[PDB]
């Protein structure tokens, strides 16, 4: 559910 960025950017 949680977004993708929040890993693969930051």
């Amino acid at each position: 559910g949680n977004h993708w960025a929040v890993g693969h950017l930051m």
